């Protein structure tokens, strides 16, 4: 074939070998790769429960359990393109505003070479740089699952970036296209009598959680893709907007939640959209239980790299 | 505008702070409230694996994460009525009688003021002092959500009180009326091939498991609407309802039960109903996951919050 | 009305008592019983995360949890039949083909009385040696639940005994009919984009997470019964069938799995069906938490327990 | 010799068989041993952290790892006398007096046929009605290893029943020799500003942890044997009187213990005393961490097995 | 005494009641009190294993274990002084200077109205607001137990301020005399070839562990002693000066540490110094195990109180 | 300083990057390299509780929090001498034997480049296929830390290599010197009064945990010291020599074991020795706690690492 693969497991056992993403090689360069499998373990915007700084080793770790081709799809992704496992982005632990810099820094050298980044968080703020870095020309269409919008303004005092803030600053700074992008799972108790506010100022499709409840998997499939039609398209997958007896490792939890098998249905149901760029965030190791939390994100993200490989074909 | 509130957000992190419930201030005087929020830490009535004592400390802990307004309903509890943290009632952990007694002897405090209890036990032993408290002038309907029905006679063979046998208690003693009684989600392998002798006799709706499932959730909701009629209604909710996926940290776990989604849903629809008070009941932080089963109840609490608070709104 | 009855919970509490299966006196010999229950200490066959070796005796645990008699349909199988606990299968931790050769030397003790076995694992290369016993007169007819087909042929180079092929050896040894086999559940990536392979050709009927979805538990179960009709049969439940959400405890987890309910629903409606044996198999107690996979597998064990005492019923 | 023996673990792996106390056969008949394995299930005594009444089944199960030779005395237990598992005393959890006459009920049974007991308790309030059988002809001398003494009096009112009191109680019964007790290890902040009242009145010999420290392990021995002498004598091990670094799963830890390593060379030293009985108190599981305490239970019954053991041989 | 006091565990069960530091009474007004003890819930300056924003909430929670007298010094901090809870310093969890200023704000007041403060972080940054409210008259002196120095210079770029820099602050800004601070415990890989280089040169003594394992503790205590004479002094007592299985929830550990009672018997051993504050920090709860560090912390805030309020009995 | 360096810890954070032994480069080639840091994850020798298969993931994980410099010896061992991480011996799940001839293919391959060996296990059997290629010119003295002696003979039947027999067969194959071999640690209950008969009947010095403590660590050091002498020597250290305070995860635990401290301090004493290799056996993650016998084996790995370190040092 000649593309980089995964350690062979009929030879190499799944305990074996130096844990990178579905056990593929590491690579520094990103214009090596058509799909880069990032790690971007940050944390600095997290007001509460923090720990998703240590997601990208657990994900790397579980995703050890990850096989080569997808059993509905067929797609075979190693196959259809080149993919590797580029590292982590630069974290300052420290200095956000520096974080900050350092990683929109990483992400445009990879959108500069062409590559799609398939990213593990770090908390949610992590998917602001990657939209500074490749919503510089078009704003970009969303598919977002979560629990909650991360479309709210300033936090203890005027702080304006923190893991509940990124997809507001993303559209007042014209990289995300409000009325290309859907939520999908938005639940629990809020700080506002109206909280969608913003959302629909804007022209935010919301589907809360009870809306989803009301649709069913088909319907709620329709309408994401109804919202973001043919232009490009970034997936975020917060893994909060599945339920705690799913997800347990995560910092703001929401009990109410969609299931394992749910996601798998709406995330496999984007297949034939432009995608150009997926992350999975919000795993923390330090809440999770026997890496529950951090296997989600190895198979969620093993279901977005199906897809965002078949549009780097496409694209290519 | 003047009620008690919870500690601001946007000024303290919601790790900080003495933990209460809701983050609210403590109150040692009743007719100070409208809704009180108490614990009864109290596992004398358990007969195999204990440990509900520890309860009401970890909800309070967990609630921490409760926020001011409910997303569907826009209920805003603390802008409604006066809610606060009573503490917890007196308990006896080695005198069941006399845990008996000053749990009852607070709750007498707290209806003569007017207020309604919602409540954290403790195992469903706790609900009997309460309902002897609140049920004296008119006995009280009850929509209850359990794997268990708790309407046994006697154990181990001439004890009158265990977390099996409140409501046969209540029953006798003419504060729970059976006529008005709904009992939601029974399940797991019984005693005896006749469980339901004493329940069928006096005419208790007992919606098992099973029928839950055959019902679907609306159903199941308007058969326990129709039971309860437009009286004054109790709403006791035993976290071993749910699936231990849901709900680890409980007693006497029986597997294939109701999800969180389901729960919230079902007690959501009681809105409207005459409700007097409410508890949370069974869980037990030794045998509880990363405080999930504790967040479960800070949540159901959350959840029945809103309902009394709109009760307790029409009366004033 | 002399049948091996449980401890009297009604006198010794749950807690207390040797732990044997569901409470039941100790046998060593298989013709004083008629439905016998069996641990197969046994994880030779397991090529990544081991520890279902543990499976038995945490299930012998946290038994003490089930009770008497089914609540739905009301057997009492410890009145119908003759049920006890016959101990461990011999297991040599160190050689495959011994333990291979020692578990089918004592499961063919176990038919040559006529007792039906119900087992405990183990990971699911446990079921060929009981089918080597169970099947060597007529083949079986097999209800399976799992994630994976099991039906391989050889791993690490020209092994052909691993926790991935009993079925595949069943079925080349003659004791499985693959006519008369149905398969639920299956799900997860995959090594080669045609993996029903052997399968197909065979004729085995496998019914995978996706198609459950779309047929829903009854539909799944009328195709369950059309497939095994009324010939001899084995119901093989592997809890990795479950969703980690309800089954963490199992050494090759695929999320988005059954939920516990399902399969109560899956195992009642196999009710009236010549069950020749049961097992429960891939317990992993090194990677449960609080006991839930061990739970779950007591109460499958369980459900299982009252169709067999059914079966064994019949004959006399 | 024909005597009891674990199952052979050159034959049958540790991970394998019902879990008896060390593997051996399960008895129902005290005549039919000289030392008998006994669990007490029982915390009624405990008004803190519950959870004791799951120690005997916990240890049990660790008790698996135990073997058969002492390496240092080389004492073969099973060898010399007759040992076997006795199951539980009878308990009832929710009655605390039928508690105490049904316990001191099965124990005297015990001691009428000159079985002497090693127990596993269970809170400490299980010693008491145990030298309530034992101690009727001549008051016991006692080796007692403690972070506490035991020795108050009244409990939440007039309740003179609690882990905290069962020596008093044994004292003022006349079944406890103060003149012949010693108490080892003691520390932690204390209620009463004279806490050891009691103790110095009636002469109880108190090595507190600070005393232990000066000592030193073979002075400390030496002090130990002196008070004791050569008359009958029990030795009471609770597990807290080691540091929460060796037993976690224990209901009041005091920091700052002894270690395992002092604790088996303290009850190696007692070696040719007239032992008349033994316990292991306190192992609480719900707060125990991978069954550290249960080994430890299991290894410190073991060391007081090989020493009854030679009091048994010596007496017959 | 008039004075406050903590719940009487005579009446009120230890696992009840709203937690507070040692079940005291909370107070908003340090003019109230002579000790006051507080929660500093932070951790901004925490390069690696972040979490100890939660080490108050938690150590309050298992300081509910301790009673009211030292058991060998006899001391009765209640009765000799007024100690209560002032809760947690204002945090934020988002701005580093902004809680810096914030917090030392807080100890601004406390030291105001002469009160000894007692803290429980937070990671070890946090001491340095605490020493800039109280070292600016006089600069401090202080025994400080722990792993590292916390005297480095900067992190990833120019950044002053992290748990292991406080003390390089304060002694650079004129708050603490490094003539008179002394450090035990310190061990672990260095970064640099050359680590005490700041230590050495401004002549802090260091007694690495190494050093205290030759000394012993009484000679260890004699030197701590001699370096900060009859000077103001603080005590810094960082949790993981202890080795990980006494203290495993700490962010930062390093193994072959102190234990429990080595620590006991050097605190205990600081009685009648000149003592104006004390901390125990580093306590993180997201990697503790059943509370262990959390129960640590506690004893330690514990045993440091009695010396506070002898000094603060002093002054009066 | 041209060697290869750990990830520079004042640019990257010890979360971040993909985790090698030490945070060192990925090697594949041995020539590269003077010492050799090696995984080897195989547990198939193990009778009892297995998963040290995952031992040296887990160990790569947590060495991230090691640094460069030996803080007591000042030794450097990245300035000292080539160091990086080989990778993983191969290895057969499901094949003993293969898994002998291919961990021994691995290093021969390691030898004939004139690289040391530094090896994390997988259990003690590990230690076997290491020898046969280290021991073949002139026989291995060695220093090894362990619980138990490892020189049994057979298990269940006739086979002759299980994580018990590793020093067995090496003596008996001319390997290990057993003159030039001392053992420290030993204890725990044996299954016969003559297991030892092997191990004083060709002369190894049995240094038994007893005999430990009655000598102290510097005449046990001394003891070691002379038994090696000059000559070549290996060092096998064995976590579960540690007490399980220290090291919880560990298949075969023996409670009154050495601390962190003492290994430390005794593996320090070996400087000077001809040190050909040396590993870290037997950490078992699916029993570990929060990672922490994975950290004391990172740990343990650095100690010897300085020593090796040393001697390719002098060599070249
Ligand atoms: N919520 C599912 C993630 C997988 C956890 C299984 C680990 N045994
Ligand atoms: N299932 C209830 C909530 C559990 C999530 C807790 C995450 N710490
Ligand atoms: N105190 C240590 C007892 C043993 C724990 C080892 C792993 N279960
Ligand atoms: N001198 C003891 C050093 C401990 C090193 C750090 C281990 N994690
Ligand atoms: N190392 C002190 C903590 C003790 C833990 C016991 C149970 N929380």
């Amino acid at each position: 074939n000649d593309h980089p693969q995964p350690l062979d497991a009929a030879e190499i056992p799944r305990f074996a070998g130096i844990p990178t993403f579905m056990r593929l090689p590491a690579f520094t360069d990103p214009a090596a790769l058509q799909v880069g499998l990032i790690g971007v373990p940050w944390d600095g915007g997290t007001t509460n429960r923090a720990g998703a700084r240590h997601g990208p080793r657990e994900v790397r770790n579980l995703s050890s359990l990850m096989r080569k081709v997808h059993h509905v799809s067929r797609i075979a992704p190693y196959d259809l393109v080149r993919v590797g496992d580029l590292g982590d982005a630069p974290v300052n632990p420290i200095d956000l505003l520096d974080s900050l810099r350092r990683i929109e820094g990483f992400y445009r050298q990879v959108h500069a070479a062409g590559t799609l980044p398939l990213s593990v968080g770090g908390d949610h703020l992590v998917t602001l740089p990657i939209f500074r870095a490749l919503g510089r020309e078009r704003p970009l269409g969303m598919v977002h699952f979560d629990a909650h919008s991360d479309t709210n303004d300033r936090y203890f005092g005027d702080n304006p970036y923190t893991h509940g803030t990124p997809f507001r600053r993303a559209i007042e700074e014209g990289l995300l296209d409000p009325l290309r992008t859907v939520q999908i799972g938005i639940r629990g108790s809020v700080y506002s009598p109206d909280d969608d506010a913003f959302a629909r100022e804007c022209g935010i499709r919301v589907i809360h959680m009870e809306e989803f409840v009301e649709l069913g998997v088909e319907a709620t499939l329709a309408e994401a893709r109804r919202v973001v039609g043919a232009g490009p398209t970034y997936v975020s997958f917060d893994v909060d907007v599945l339920d705690p007896a799913f997800a347990p490792g995560t910092g703001t939890p929401e009990i109410g939640g969609m299931t394992s098998l749910q996601a798998q249905q709406l995330v496999r149901g984007l297949r034939g959209l432009d995608l150009v760029g997926a992350d999975v965030v919000e795993v923390s190791p330090p809440f999770d239980v026997g890496g529950a939390t951090a296997l989600v994100g190895a198979t969620m993200m093993f279901e977005l790299l199906c897809l965002l490989a078949e549009s780097a074909a496409r694209s290519a």
